[PDB]
């Protein structure tokens, strides 16, 4: 019967000590004159800081208020991949707060899991992780709201499983592998490199063929029956790339993509 819980009352549950290591990584990006966009984590120790590209889009300046009292640090776009919804924010400061390794794939559904966003102020909402897709999502319930988002999701070793990201109960956090791997891309190319190519006008598939019957089953080989389940394919496919498969037939060399 029963079960657990502290029992005296000499502490009680506060998640607490596992969550404010990561707590200190998680910046607000912009309790009277709100006009914050969201947050942000500082994945590197020396000024790189993850977010979501929604929180940054639009932005004509971008003051990144740390957890070390409020000291607004401007900031610079290291990078704005809006399909991935992630951006790079550095700010010129010490060796910061680090995120952490959370492997996305080590990650599963019912793992205690804390959005932790700053929109002014620390903020941690507390759920598990909800779903896991490929597109590639986490679903949790910790509240993800705008605030809270490009914030860190943290599974309760304080490592970031996820960076929230807003939309529209259930809540999304881009995880810390899809986060790590464009992060990193970010810090080094200017964005995520994917490439171009029912269907519509432009040039490589035009520049390097010319579709026929609009829609193209296959891509490279790997059928494609969703809509724009080839905006992932053809995204992955790094630009200056080939791609097969026309749907009857043919193959083409792409190119890079655009500012959505």
């Amino acid at each position: 019967e029963r079960v657990s819980v502290p029992s005296k009352d000499d502490t009680i549950y506060s998640y607490h000590d596992s969550i404010k290591d990561s707590i200190k990584a998680v910046v607000n990006i912009s309790e009277r004159m709100e006009r914050a966009l969201g947050s942000g984590v500082i994945i590197s120790k020396d000024g790189y800081i993850v977010t979501n590209n929604h929180v940054i889009d639009g932005a004509d300046k971008i003051k990144v208020t740390i957890p070390g009292s409020n000291k607004e640090y401007s900031a610079t776009l290291v990078g704005t991949d809006s399909e991935s919804d992630l951006a790079v924010i550095r700010i010129t400061k010490d060796n910061l707060p680090t995120i952490k390794f959370s492997d996305s794939n080590d990650i599963s559904v019912g793992d205690l899991v804390f959005a932790i966003g700053n929109p002014f102020g620390e903020s941690v909402t507390q759920g598990i992780v909800s779903a896991l897709n490929k597109e590639n999502f986490i679903q949790t319930d910790a509240s993800i709201n705008p605030g809270n988002s490009g914030g860190a999701l943290i599974d309760s070793r304080g490592g970031l499983v996820g960076i929230n990201t807003a939309i529209i109960g259930i809540g999304f956090a881009i995880p810390s592998n899809m986060v790590k791997d464009t992060v990193t891309q970010l810090i080094k190319t200017g964005k995520i490199e994917r490439g171009y190519l029912s269907v519509e006008k432009d040039s490589p598939a035009k520049k390097a063929g010319i579709l026929v019957w609009d829609l193209i089953t296959e891509v490279n080989g790997k059928k494609v029956k969703n809509t724009n389940e080839l905006r992932n394919l053809i995204g992955s496919m790094l630009p200056n790339q080939r791609v097969t498969l026309k749907v009857k037939e043919r193959a083409f060399t792409l190119t890079l993509a655009e500012r959505k």
